[PDB]
Formats: C-alpha cells, structure tokens, sequence
C-alpha cells in the first residue's frame, strides 16, 4: 500500500548486434459490459449486408496490445535502426504490469468521488496455449501510445465465432475467460511475464539496388539464341522464315533470365488527385475481393505489390497499401489530407507493380491462316522460379500476427507487413475484480446485478530484445539515409505542438539502404 | 505509511581542514503543464524582439535547485569560512529526498478537501550522463529558501532550443523526459543519491594586500633604463635629443614590470545618485553587449573587472555587477533602495576598473613632422604575462556552473562567479505519476485527458563536503573581519522581523583577508 | 550544437538577478534621470545574466555569391583582413574559426574566413564561381560569433550630466576568461593534420 511495486523504464539499449527497447506507460481500465458477457451480432450493431454479417461475444475483459513499432521505438531510435542495419527481428519479450490501484467512484448528489479502495483487485491471466480467439494482429486500436507521456484505456476484449448471416451456426463456440486460471492483484502486487520469440526471419530493412530483370553483364552477350525474326523483313513479298540472335548488350530485354518477379493479384490504380479518377463509385465495385463461404471481403493490403512503376508518385493501388492516419483524423469519409498513404516503390526491383499485368500469355496455336494472340495475366500465382521481398514495416504498423493453426500454409509472412508467428506473444487479458453492493438482507436465488462502480490504473512496462544485421555495404558512393529536411518549420517533427499533442507527420518505413541482388 | 523515511539534519561540521554543510527542507510539487509538454516561443509569451525570440518546451517536471551559497552556509557559518579560510572548494554531495506525501485535493461545491493518497507515486531521476539541457546557473529561482523554517514551491523544468525568430530550426531537439529511467516513490520510499566533485581551483577568498604595479623595493633603483627625455630641455630653442634615466623609488610608474593587469572589456559608468547620470535612455543603447548570430545579448555581469578606482563607491559599471534584491523586491523597474549593488573593488589591485580604458597604445610612427599619437584601449584580451583575480562568490550568489561541452574554452571560471564544472551536480528532476479519472465504460482510442488533481509534499537533504584552506597570515596588523555592527537596532540582522519574514539586509562576499600579490 | 551559447536558459523562470532596465522616468512631459532595475525574465532573454562568452573575433569582410551584390571595386587584396609579419602582409585565410552567415543569408560569406575547394578539372587562374565549391561553417553559430559582423559593443567614454554614453563595436576581439568556441569542421576533402610550430607559446594549438 505504501511501497511502489516498480520503476519507470523507458529507454533503448544498443549492443552493437542487438537492442532493447523498453516502454512504459499508464493505463486506466473501466468496467465493460457491467461485467457481462453480451451476444453480438451484425444485427445488435444496427444490422448489415451478408458481407458485413457477423456472430460474437462481448466480454468484461480488456486487453494489452503493444503490437506496433511505435510502442517500442522511438522517431529517433527507429532512425538509428533504419539507417545502419540490414535485417531485424525481436528475440524475447518481457511485459510487467505494477503500481495497481483500484479508484472506486461513487457518484451522489451530482458531486462525483473517487477515493481508492485498496482491498478491491483486478485479475490477469495471459492465454499461453492459444485457446483463446486471437485477436491482436487485426490492426486494432488502443495500443501503448507513442508518446510515453500520454495515459490510454484498455480497449475491450470480445471475439468473433462462425455465423450464417446473424446466427450462431452448430460449430460456434462460447468461451468463458472466466474459466482460466487469472491471478488477482491488489495495489501492491505485480504481475511479470516472460516470452522469447521462435526463430524468424529478419525482415529486410534494404531495398535493391539492381532490377531483377537486369542482372546480366552489360558488354558481354550471351552464347543462348532466341527467335528474333519470324519474317523476312523487306523485298516487297517478306514471307515467313526464322532468323536467331543472341541476347547482348542492346536486346537486353529479350535475353535468358534465371528467375522471375513475385506473385500478383492485380489492383485498380486510383489518383491522389480526385480530377483524374473516373467519376464513378467503384470504391466497392472496382475493388479486388477474395470471396469466402459466399461473402466477398476486400483484398486489403492484399500480397505484397510495388505501388506504381517509375516517376508515377501520385498513383496508388487501391486497396495495395497501408494508408495511416494524420493526428485526430476522423474515422469516417475523412479526405486524402487527413491520411498518409504508404509508398511501396522501393520492390519494382523484384516484385510486379500492384496496378499492372503480371505478364502476357500465348493463347492459341498460330497457323498459316491463324495468327499468335497472347492474354494479359492480371492474377498468377507462385511458380518455381519466382523471388519476391515482403511488405515493408513502418514505425507505425504492426510487428507480428499468429499465423492462423491451418495444416497448410504456404510464406506464412503477415500480409499487413510483419513477423509471422505460430506462437505469438500470447494475449495478456485483464478485468477489474466484480464487488457487489450491499445484498438483500432475505435470499434471493437470482445473481447480484449490483455492483460497486470501480476502475483501475497503474503503469505497464514491456521488454523487447531485438537481434540486428548491421551493414556491410562496400559500396562506394554514399547512400540514402532517412534524415529529418534540415529547413526551419514552426514545429519540429515527431514533437509535441504548442498545446501538447504529440504528432507523428509522415509514416516511415524500413528500406533506406540498398543492397545488391 | 505510519513510519518516517528520514529525519531532520540541518547544521555543520568543521572538522578543520574541512567543513559538511547538511540543510534539510520541506518542499511542495504541483502538476505542471496539466502533464503535458507543450511547445514555447517568444510569441507563445506574447511576442518580442529578435534580440528575446526563442524556441524551447515546457515539461510537466520540476526540478531542485541548491546552487546557491545560502541554501548550505547559514550567515553565521558563512562569516566563520569569510573570516578564517583563504580557500575553498566543495568536495562530494549528498542528495537525499524523503517522508514523501501524494495529497489529493478535491474541489467539489466550494468547499476544498485535500486527502493523502497512499497509493500514488512521483517519479524522481537525475540525468548523470548529462543528456538533457542543463538549465542550474543560469541563476533561476526556486532555490531551497535560504532560512530552514519555510517550505517552497518546486520550479518547473523547461529548456530551450535552436530557433530562427519563433521558429524551430532544422537542428532543433524535442527531450521527452518520460524516456529515461525514473524511480517511482509512494509514501514510504526515499530517494537518495551521492556525487563527488571533479578537481576545482580552490576559490581565492582573500584579497591582495599588493598591487600589481607596486611589487618593488621602494628603496633601491633598478639597473635597467627608460626613455626619460626626448627633447632637450630649455634655452629657448629646446630641440630633439635621447636621455634614459633608471627607474627608481621616485619613478615607480617608469620603472620596468614582469606582469600586467587581467584583460577588459569595458562598461559603461552609472552613478547611484540619478542627478549625475546623463538624461537619456541608455540602458539598453549605451551597454556593452555581445553579438552572437545576428542578436544582441547584454555581457552582464560579463567578464571579472573592479567596480571603481579608489574614493568612488557611488559609482557603479553598468552591467559589471552581480545586483540582487532585497526582501521582498518587485520584479519590474523596482527602484534602487530596493536592490544590493555588489562592491567588486577588492581586485583593483590586479584587475582593471571596469568603467576604464585598459591603457593607451601607440597608433602611428613619430617622425620629424608626424608627432606620437596614441589610442585608448577599450577592449583587451589576455595576453601571454596578464595576471587576474576571478569574480567574489556572495553567500546569496551562485556556487556552479556548467563549463559548456565545447572543444574550446579559456579559463573556464563562470562570469557570475563560483566554480566552473565540466560534470556539475545533475539535474534531479521530479513530477507526480497521473492519476486517471474515470474512463468512458466504451473504448475511445484518444488519450485520457481527464487526471485526479494532486499535489505532492515532503523533505530534502542536501549534504556538500567543503575543503577549506586555512589562513596562515604572518602579518603583524590586525585583518579585516566581517563583523555585525555593535550599535543597537530594531531588529537584529539577518533574523525573522516581528511578521517571521526572513530578510537578508546585505550581499556578504569572501574577500576578507588579505594576502600578498 | 543544439542549444545556443545565449539560450541556455530555463523559459519558464526569472533570475534572481537584476539589472538596469530603466534610466529615465518614462513620460510625464518632463521625464527625468531615475535608475529601475528589473529581474531577467523569459521575455529579456536578452537582459539576463550569462556565465560564458561567445570564441574569438577577427573581422571578415562579407561578399555575396551574386556578384551583381557586390560593391563595384577591387578590395580582393585591399579590402581583406590581412596580418602583418615583419614587414610584409598575408592574407588572414582561412583565419581563425568563426560562422559564415546568419540565419537566412546563404548567399553571403567571409571573403576569405572559409575553406574554398575546386570542382573537379577547375583550372588554376581566376577561375569563377561555379567552378568552386565554398564551405558552409554555419553551424557553429551556436557559440562562435559571425565572420563579418561585430563582436560587440562597448562604452567608449564615461557618460555624465551632459556627456552622453557612447560606444563603439568591436571588430577584433582576443579571448578573455570565459569564453567558448568550436574549432573549424573537417571536410571529407580537406587536411588532416598539421604540425604545430615549435614554438615556446602556442594558444589552443588546432589548425
Ligand atoms: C472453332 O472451331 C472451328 O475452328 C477451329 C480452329 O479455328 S480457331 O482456332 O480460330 O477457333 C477448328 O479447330 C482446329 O482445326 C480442327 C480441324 O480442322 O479438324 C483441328 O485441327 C487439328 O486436327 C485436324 C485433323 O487432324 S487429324 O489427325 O484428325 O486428321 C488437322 O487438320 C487436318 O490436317 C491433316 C494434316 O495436315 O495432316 C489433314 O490430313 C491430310 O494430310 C495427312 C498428311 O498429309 S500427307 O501429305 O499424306 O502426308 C493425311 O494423312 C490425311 O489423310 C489427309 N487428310 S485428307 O482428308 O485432306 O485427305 C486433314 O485433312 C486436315 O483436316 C489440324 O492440322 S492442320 O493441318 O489443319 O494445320 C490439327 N491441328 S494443327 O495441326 O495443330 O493445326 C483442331 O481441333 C484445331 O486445330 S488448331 O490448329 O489448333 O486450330 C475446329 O475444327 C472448327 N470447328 S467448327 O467450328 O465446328 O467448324
Ligand atoms: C595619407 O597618406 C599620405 O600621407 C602619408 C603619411 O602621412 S600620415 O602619416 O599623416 O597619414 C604618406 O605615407 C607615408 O609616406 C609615404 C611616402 O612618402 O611615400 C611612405 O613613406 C615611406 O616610404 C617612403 C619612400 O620610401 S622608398 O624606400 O620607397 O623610397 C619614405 O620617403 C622616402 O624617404 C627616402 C629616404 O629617406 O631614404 C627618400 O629617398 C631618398 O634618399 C634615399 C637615401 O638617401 S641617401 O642620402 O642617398 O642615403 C635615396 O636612396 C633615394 O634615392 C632618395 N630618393 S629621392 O627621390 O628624394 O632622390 C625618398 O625620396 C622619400 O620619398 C618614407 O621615409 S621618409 O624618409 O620620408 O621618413 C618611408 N617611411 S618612414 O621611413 O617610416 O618615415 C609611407 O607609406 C608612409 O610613411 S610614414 O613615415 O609612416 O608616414 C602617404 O604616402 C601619403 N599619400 S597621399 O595621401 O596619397 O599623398
Ligand atoms: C577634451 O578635453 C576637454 O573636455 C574634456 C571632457 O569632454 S569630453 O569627454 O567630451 O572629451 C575634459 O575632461 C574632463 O573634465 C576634466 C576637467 O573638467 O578638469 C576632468 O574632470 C575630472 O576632474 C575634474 C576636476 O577634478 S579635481 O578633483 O581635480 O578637482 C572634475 O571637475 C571638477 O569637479 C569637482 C567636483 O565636482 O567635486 C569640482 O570641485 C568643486 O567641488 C568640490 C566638491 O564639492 S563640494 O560641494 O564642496 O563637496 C570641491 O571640493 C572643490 O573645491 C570645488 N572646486 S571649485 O573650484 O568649483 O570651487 C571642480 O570645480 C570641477 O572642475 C570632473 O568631475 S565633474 O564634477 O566635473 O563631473 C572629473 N571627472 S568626473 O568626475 O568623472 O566627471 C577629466 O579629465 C574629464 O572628466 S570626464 O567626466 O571624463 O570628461 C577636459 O578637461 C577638457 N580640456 S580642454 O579641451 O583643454 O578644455
């Protein structure tokens, strides 16, 4: 009660090969559905159309999500990590939860009062066997913020289970989190927790500096020939024949190559100026969808795609990229000067611009009277031969997501960007204890529905150690660095303004250095 | 909670060579900024001159600040150290912070209740690696108050950076203090926290007995010549001619010196009488001041010079003194009565006056028509054979500085006196952790922005080991000690008036004893 | 440097300390001779108290690179700093450390305070400017003062009932106690090292 449970550790530590990144933050966790767990439906939240339809359950439960760069790094350390190293992956992890009070506000009179009621508890369990819904790595909201100054509530735990249009299919299942063995705290206790990552990836914080399409040697030509010429170009009556040449250094386009770009799926390409877009609705319509047990859902991010091919900045794919939001953007209908759409330009190199055709095929057998036709590929698949790098990170995206348990998988790397986990940092759920108000003084069978109005606060500090790949470039000219513009602004970026408001300007992303390949 | 954290030592020690100043005293922290950082500039506080403009943060931290001489030597303690010891030098401190207090006030219907909350903590760390703006001896308020019975407010911590008018410019840095590692304290805790001093010159608390152009045998001449006579004295047709006379007991101004005055940079003179100063607004046209990337700055109190010649108390440079304010005194043009104008006058015997050219040079070649010109020398830097005193210390002046982390600096003693330090005691910074009221019972991604009004109270220690260097005159005439005047007044000095309102009637410096040049 | 050797301050204080704010009653119709004194506070930056000093001076005569900026005459040799060594003058180049520009005054620079490199295959004689790259030694400008300003001010004369207070602006000014500098940037094209004279006196011996 009179004793501190912890203390303030919020700084990054560089070992040379690794960094640890430590974050904490105050919290404040309300009490959720009055502790109940409520049905939800597609139709409770004001009904929908079929692809829209969903079947749920809400439950008293908050829970943690750190799963952001931001939470973690700082603008200057992520700077610091982004200009000197190839690679990065996180190696363990170390969540702590302390300094727990339990506020008990009793509203009389118009007069609120909150006094702390230090015998109150809160319980917080941590699913390390997976049984729950996982939730996090959907992208949601209420994440340690950015700034450490600031204090955020924990947003409310509630999952989704299989539905057939409002309904609750025979497969559904109900999950008490209840039913798990949490650990109650009063002001005074603590709550540790450790976990250490499975071997992943590093994700590649470099970009290319050579086109997969231009790997050869430019002075020398090849020893493999190719059909060059199909007529005999000239006299007056040029009839067919077959002429041969060998790739060199002027036909480097129709020389042999060993690989190929990675897979597509084909997205619409929309202008950032609304003056050059079709003046349609197809937000919807012209949108590319995957289509699941009868209902479409929106390809979003979709696989990784470059966003538009050279000096073409003000085209987008339409759903293709990871668009943020500016500070205090709305949520809905907000304009393009309210967002900051992502630039995946820098894997031209290896992967196909998300707003083109993949290729063109053969379609027919040409004959003496039939002539070659050849299709547009907008959708192809993996094929063997194919290099393609994933999506990019941003300071301000997500980290991990759990691969979903399936007995096929196939490059389980996140599409939203990311670290691809079968076993992901688990979800650490919290609730504030439920403490009835004076009972009848005669038994009545049927359960409290009163209960004493609480909430609970504290700080929360997470450990994460990350395994570097420093640079060994042996380029010879300099390369390009992410810098803050040295001209003189009224703010500087990544600061608070004039009123305290912490402001993140531009999303950042990972790949600055360049890398043969 | 029902048990003290430390107890009450407040008084020294002299063990002979050495002297252990302790003073505890009770402070109260407020919540500054409302827990927000906010951006400041010059037209934030309402706009200025280019000379005024600037560009910093304020933070929601506090800070402690004990470099003043006042807040360790009680006037007692500080006459036995003026009095006995020719040097002194600070040795090792000893922070300490303890019997914390995290009240809780609540404003409801008028009536205010403050409750202590024994859940809620403060964070307390000390920058030792000194990477944040040092902002103690730039001689701010919010010093421990120099008499142990009252208690004061915490100032609030805040700094500056580069700016361009109102304006940040490229290289300007955001510190978010949050990013370091604090120390949470409940009631119940303490701080503590020891330094021990880099090797400082001792501070010379004596005065010359000698002046600096008066180290001869006033009995004996010299054996080396000077330019006596140039042109033949009289008969009526006195004509050019070269006579060298040897300096003697008669010619101490002639005579030849090894050494020379410290360097100037000269002031303007104002007298203490306003009827003998010039009618005009000179404050800031006729000052002496520096220009430094295209704005002015006062040099003030600029570098060490002597306040007047002999016989000229009334007289004082215009910026070249330390001028503190009596009991009490206003902010705004508070008039001379309500000031203490130092006395720097006990170093005219190495030191030039302040309010005078440093000597005439030589500005042409003499010749049979031309005839010697000469110029007076406002400004002079050091030369190799200059000799100087440094600034007095004051027990109501500063202690330390820090010697500000550049590749170059020359003698680096402070301006406003007291010891110049490369690693000066850290900063401690401190601020209460929020308090978050009730959240929504419905996620809201924002920030809470609603916090428990508080306030925190409690005691401070601060231990300085001095090392002193004791008098070892072999004069024969009594010295010059400080003394309270014997004759009877109405309230003794430096003592509580029948109000309890301390006051210190004068600015007390070390120059006492006298020593040889 | 981040912070400016006259801005280390804390905003959001006042010193203890004060000084001379007013000399004259301010209106009545007659205003007369008075002394008022005000405290340092963050809105007379400018006024208050300092411990340090910004480095050394040695006045450069400020050129522009529009050349159409320019005074029209041939002051390469007559109107550059130069020091005198047993009878013969040298240009003073690149001179001791100090800023280029102000704020916003890229076009401006010391005519010989900087470290002018040439553009690969720039010829040797009287070549122009665009075949020269000059160094940009702004960034000190935190700490050492301008190449082609003042230092400072200071009282000339001893202001009195009828004699008013003059001063004059310091061009050159040596290092007194308490002052601090940066020494000049190094240039991935510039030297190295350099060998300090054998002498029995040397001050702050960097190049
Ligand atoms: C939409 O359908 C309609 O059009 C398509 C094509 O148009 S499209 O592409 O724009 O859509 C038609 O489909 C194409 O043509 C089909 C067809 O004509 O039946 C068919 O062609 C393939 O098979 C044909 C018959 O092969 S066989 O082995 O079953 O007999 C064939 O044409 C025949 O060629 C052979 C031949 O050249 O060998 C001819 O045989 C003659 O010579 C042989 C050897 O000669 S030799 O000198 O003695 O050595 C003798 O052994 C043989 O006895 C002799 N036969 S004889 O009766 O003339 O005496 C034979 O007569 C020809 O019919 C096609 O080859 S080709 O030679 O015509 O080029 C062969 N395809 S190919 O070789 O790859 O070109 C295919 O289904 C299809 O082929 S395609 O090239 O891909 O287009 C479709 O039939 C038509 N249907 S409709 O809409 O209902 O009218
Ligand atoms: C504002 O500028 C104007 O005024 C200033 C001075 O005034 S001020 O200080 O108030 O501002 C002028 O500047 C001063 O004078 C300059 C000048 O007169 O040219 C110049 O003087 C220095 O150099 C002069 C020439 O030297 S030389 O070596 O280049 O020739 C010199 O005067 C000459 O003296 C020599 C000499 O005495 O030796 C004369 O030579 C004659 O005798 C030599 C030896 O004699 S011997 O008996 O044979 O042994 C013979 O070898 C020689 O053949 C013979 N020459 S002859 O033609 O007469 O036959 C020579 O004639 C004189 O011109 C100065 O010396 S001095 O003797 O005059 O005292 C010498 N400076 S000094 O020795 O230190 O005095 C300087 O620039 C400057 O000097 S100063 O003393 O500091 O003032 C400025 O020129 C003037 N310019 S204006 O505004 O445009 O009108
Ligand atoms: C270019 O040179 C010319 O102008 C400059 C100044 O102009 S400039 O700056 O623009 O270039 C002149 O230089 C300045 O003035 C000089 C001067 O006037 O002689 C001189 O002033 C200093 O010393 C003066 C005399 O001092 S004394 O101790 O030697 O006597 C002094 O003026 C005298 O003031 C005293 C005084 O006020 O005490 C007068 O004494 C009278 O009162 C005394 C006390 O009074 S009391 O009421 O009895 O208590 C009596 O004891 C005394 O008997 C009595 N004398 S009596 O005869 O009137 O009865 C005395 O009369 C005055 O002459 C200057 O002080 S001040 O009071 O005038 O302000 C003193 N400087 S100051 O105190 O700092 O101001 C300096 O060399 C110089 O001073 S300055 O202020 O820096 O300018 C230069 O002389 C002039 N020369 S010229 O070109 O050839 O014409």
């Amino acid at each position: 009660v009179g004793n501190s449970s912890g203390n303030w550790h919020c700084d990054s530590t560089w070992m040379g090969d690794r960094v640890i990144t430590t974050s904490t933050r105050t919290w404040a966790l309300p009490t959720y559905n009055n502790h109940l767990y409520k049905q939800i439906s597609n139709s409770t939240s004001g009904g929908s159309s079929n692809d829209n339809a969903y079947f749920g359950y809400s439950t008293p439960w908050g829970y943690f999500d750190f799963n952001r760069f931001h939470c973690h790094f700082s603008p200057r350390d992520w700077q610091r990590l982004i200009n000197n190293n190839w690679g990065f992956r996180p190696k363990r992890l170390s969540f702590k939860l302390f300094n727990i009070q339990v506020k008990e506000v009793t509203q009389n009179e118009g007069t609120k009062t909150i006094a702390n009621n230090l015998t109150s508890t809160i319980q917080v369990f941590t699913d390390s066997e997976y049984q729950l819904p996982y939730v996090l790595g959907s992208a949601h909201q209420g994440c340690l913020p950015p700034f450490p100054a600031d204090v955020f509530m924990i947003p409310q735990y509630g999952y989704l289970t299989l539905n057939n249009g409002s309904q609750a299919v025979g497969r559904s299942s109900f999950y008490c989190l209840e039913y798990f063995p949490s650990q109650m705290l009063r002001t005074g206790n603590n709550f540790q927790f450790t976990y250490t990552f499975e071997d992943v990836p590093f994700h590649s914080s470099y970009a290319h500096s050579q086109s997969l399409d231009r790997l050869m040697n430019p002075l020398i030509d090849q020893y493999l020939y190719y059909l060059s010429r199909t007529q005999t170009t000239g006299g007056t009556t040029n009839t067919q024949t077959l002429g041969f040449s060998q790739g060199g250094p002027n036909t480097m386009a129709n020389q042999a190559k060993n690989w190929l770009p990675g897979p597509c799926y084909r997205q619409q390409r929309v202008s950032k100026t609304s003056a050059d877009n079709n003046n349609s609705e197809y937000s919807w319509t012209g949108a590319t969808k995957y289509h699941l047990n009868g209902r479409d859902s929106l390809v979003n991010p979709g696989p990784a795609m470059a966003s538009h091919k050279d000096d073409e900045e003000k085209f987008f794919p339409q759903s293709g990229v990871l668009i943020f939001g500016k500070q205090g953007s709305e949520k809905t209908n907000v304009d393009i000067e309210k967002v900051m759409i992502t630039d995946e330009e820098e894997i031209r190199t290896t992967n196909p611009v998300a707003t083109e055709q993949y290729g063109s095929v053969s379609t027919n057998l040409q004959r003496g009277n039939r002539q070659a036709a050849t299709a547009d590929v907008n959708t192809q698949g993996v094929l063997p031969g194919m290099v393609w790098q994933d999506r990019d990170v941003y300071l301000q995206g997500p980290i991990w997501a759990k691969i979903p348990h399936t007995d096929g998988h196939f490059h389980p790397s996140p599409l939203m960007g990311g670290f691809g986990l079968k076993h992901p940092p688990p979800q650490i759920l919290i609730k504030n204890t439920p403490v009835p108000a004076d009972p009848p003084t005669t038994f009545n069978q049927s359960k409290l529905n009163s209960f004493i109005t609480q909430y609970s606060t504290g700080q929360v500090s997470v450990e994460i150690e990350w395994e570097l790949q420093k640079e060994n470039s042996k380029r010879w000219n300099p390369e390009i660095q992410y810098t803050s513009n040295y001209y003189k602004s009224t703010s500087v970026d990544f600061a608070v303004n004039t009123e305290g408001v912490y402001s993140e300007p531009r999303p950042i992303g990972t790949r600055y250095l360049t890398r043969n390949l």
